[PDB]
């Protein structure tokens, strides 16, 4: 399917936020097109297919809300859809609105460089395909460029290596191998458990213990399902006005004003259900360190409480960063996994890893003999997909120069000097610290009006304020710094990549209140963007 020459919006990335992006913009009258690198739709899950793969936000809220034929059609199955069933639905979604014909895919975006003189962006793909667009939209995604890290052996190993984000299409045959997993990030947490069925071996080289509590997975109720769907609109607007997007209830208590009796009684409660809702049990854990390691210690029994060789058990014991810091893990059946006789926890904390060799990985202690690695390293997040495309602002300005030290964005949604382009739901935004459907709707709900003023306006230019911009940096920095978030390397702020700036890179005032600014910002004819 050939790229137009012309259109009026070229949106990249054909996971959720495009496809939004896609058919939103044909119901407001404009042209626009997809470029997309997979074979389909899906964006991460398509590209995430390892065994496993499964939502951390519940399935009736890890949805879209934009049509009401889709929520009262489609049935989930589970409180967490598992990978293959999330692309079910997005095929579904994309069948529905026939939103294919709108998408090239197999193409890569290479370079896109602003032309001040006509006031679009013209854009390149490694197929040779040029097209020229009024506005840019990036919807290529938070997690999208897998980050390997360059372990020195790596590309000696004559097994079999993989990455969960870019993982093949046919199911993998683990069944007899010893198999390594690096990161237990919750793709780790995630695959291993699957792994260690088929494998004869299963080694788990572990770094930075991360915080799991139980999903508590379950059948989804018909019952539960059809009265949701006679209340379906009510339901995610009440979402939609939270500080996650999703249902969790926020503590009023504070950690520390309450007696040991009653935190373990209702942390207990919140071990039994499940989910992520711990993490807004008490309101400052991740305000107060005092707070934050009173909740901590308790999971920290649990996993004691779970694991039968005590040794083992604190070796996996979370240490050295505040609770909830790091992307707060959903585990299915990890930690009892432990317990099995063909399953081993490689601390590389305490025997870092020294080398890949050509049979395995080396560690400062043993070599330990693999038929296949697996590479649960996490992704160059937030900037890395941009920053693999050579985009040129006005005055030939890299976006890669001009975010060197860390992004830079007014609301995250644009950054000043490249008029016309926006972001969906990245750096300097809610993004992935919410339910992503419910930030990414807003993104591309806000986005696209957006757009849409500019052409019944007859305007053509829309780009975002030096000051407005500065302003809003030194405002998320200023909000991140008041919680526990920049205390630790995570990839919400570049540290899991060497050499990457450490900044936190998101916003930690909720959804609710960044829709409100961004609501006011949109009803005082876009304060903060200069239009022409
Ligand atoms: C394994 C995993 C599970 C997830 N689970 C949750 C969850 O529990 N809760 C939640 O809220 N969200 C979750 N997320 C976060 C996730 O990023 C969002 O939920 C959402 O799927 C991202 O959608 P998107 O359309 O914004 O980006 P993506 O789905 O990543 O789509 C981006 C697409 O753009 C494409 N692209 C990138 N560069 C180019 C290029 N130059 N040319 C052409 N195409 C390009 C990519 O191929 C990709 O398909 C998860 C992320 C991962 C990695
Ligand atoms: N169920 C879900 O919702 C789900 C699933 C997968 C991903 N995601 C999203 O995408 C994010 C990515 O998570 P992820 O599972 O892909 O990975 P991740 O959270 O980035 O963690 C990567 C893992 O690899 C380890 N690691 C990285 N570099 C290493 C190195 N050079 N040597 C040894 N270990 C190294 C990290 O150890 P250290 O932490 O100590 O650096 C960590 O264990 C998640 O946090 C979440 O936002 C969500």
């Amino acid at each position: 399917r050939q790229p137009p020459e012309e259109v009026d919006v070229l949106v990249v990335g054909a996971g959720f936020s495009g496809l939004y992006a896609l058919y939103r913009l044909r119901e407001l009258g404009r042209s626009v097109h997809v470029i997309e690198t997979a074979g389909d739709v899906g964006g991460v899950w398509y590209w995430n297919r390892y065994p496993g793969a499964r939502c951390d936000i519940e399935s009736i809220e890890y949805c879209y809300s934009f049509s009401e034929e889709v929520l009262q059609e489609w049935n989930w199955t589970e409180r967490y859809a598992s990978q293959p069933e999330i692309l079910r639905y997005i095929n579904f979604v994309a069948d529905k609105f026939d939103l294919r014909s709108g998408i090239t895919f197999h193409t890569t975006v290479t370079a896109a460089a602003f032309d001040e003189a006509t006031n679009t962006w013209t854009v390149d793909t490694n197929h040779g395909d040029r097209i020229r667009a009024r506005y840019l939209i990036m919807a290529s995604g938070q997690l999208s460029v897998p980050q390997l890290p360059n372990f020195p052996g790596l590309k000696d190993f004559a097994g079999n290596l993989y990455h969960t984000g870019n993982w093949p299409h046919e199911p993998v045959d683990f069944s007899g191998q010893r198999v390594g997993v690096i990161g237990t990030g919750s793709s780790g947490i995630q695959v291993s458990p699957q792994i260690a069925k088929q494998a004869a071996e299963l080694f788990v080289f572990q770094r930075t213990p991360h915080f799991a509590v139980p999903a508590r997975n379950a059948p989804l109720d018909p019952e539960f399902l059809a009265d949701l769907k006679k209340r379906y609109a009510e339901f995610r607007e009440e979402s939609r006005n939270t500080p996650g997007g999703t249902h969790r209830y926020q503590g009023p208590k504070s950690a520390l004003e309450v007696s040991d009796e009653e935190l373990v009684e209702t942390l207990e409660r919140y071990w039994q259900e499940g989910g992520p809702d711990i993490l807004a049990a008490y309101r400052d854990i991740l305000r107060d360190r005092d707070a934050n390691e009173r909740v901590a210690e308790f999971i920290r029994n649990k996993i004691r409480n779970t694991v039968r060789d005590p040794e083992v058990a604190e070796r996996l014991v979370p240490k050295g960063y505040p609770f909830g810091t790091k992307k707060l893990i959903l585990e299915i059946d990890y930690y009892e996994m432990f317990n099995r006789d063909n399953v081993h926890l490689v601390d590389t904390l305490s025997a870092p890893i020294e080398t890949i060799t050509p049979r395995g990985v080396r560690t400062s202690e043993r070599e330990y003999e693999l038929d296949s690695l697996v590479l649960a390293t996490g992704f160059d997040a937030l900037t890395g997909a941009l920053f693999k495309i050579d985009i040129r602002g006005v005055g030939n300005v890299a976006l890669k120069e001009k975010w060197a030290a860390g992004p830079r964005t007014y609301l995250g949604l644009s950054t000043a000097g490249f008029p016309n382009l926006f972001f969906i739901a990245g750096p300097g935004s809610p993004s992935a610290l919410s339910n992503m459907l419910v930030s990414i709707e807003q993104h591309v709900e806000w986005v696209t009006d957006h757009i849409a003023y500019m052409f019944k306006n007859g305007l053509t230019r829309s780009e975002a304020v030096l000051e407005k911009e500065d302003e809003w940096v030194e405002h998320v920095n200023e909000i991140a710094d008041e919680t526990l978030y920049p205390m630790t390397a995570s990839w919400y702020t570049g540290a899991n990549v060497p050499g990457k700036p450490r900044v936190f890179m998101l916003y930690v005032g909720g959804f609710h209140r960044y829709r409100q600014i961004c609501d006011e910002v949109a009803a005082k004819g876009y304060e903060g963007f200069v239009l022409t």
